[PDB]
């Protein structure tokens, strides 16, 4: 269900946005308690599978935080504010 909420935001990424979102995942800055994702599985993953991959690598709460940060970073402030206002009660 977190997985499905995240998949829905990811389906809203334009092609350029998705490429950049995936780079950020693969290259995630290394002092958060977050683990970057492998390039093969990340590049290959469709939208729902990418949400699943994010949760499998980092768990629900961190995957959500990563998604919020990256949305801001790639200037999708709409998805940044939507995920922030649609954050699960952990």
């Amino acid at each position: 269900s977190t997985r499905c909420k995240l998949a829905r935001y990811l389906e809203d990424l334009e092609d350029v946005d998705l490429k950049k979102f995936k780079m950020h995942l693969e290259d995630y800055p290394p002092q958060k308690g977050c683990i970057p994702l492998p390039r093969g599985q990340t590049e290959k993953a469709d939208h729902v599978d990418l949400a699943t991959l994010m949760i499998d690598f980092n768990g629900e709460e961190k995957a959500w935080a990563m998604a919020v940060w990256i949305f801001a970073a790639i200037n999708r402030r709409d998805l940044y504010e939507k995920a922030k206002r649609d954050e699960p009660k952990w």
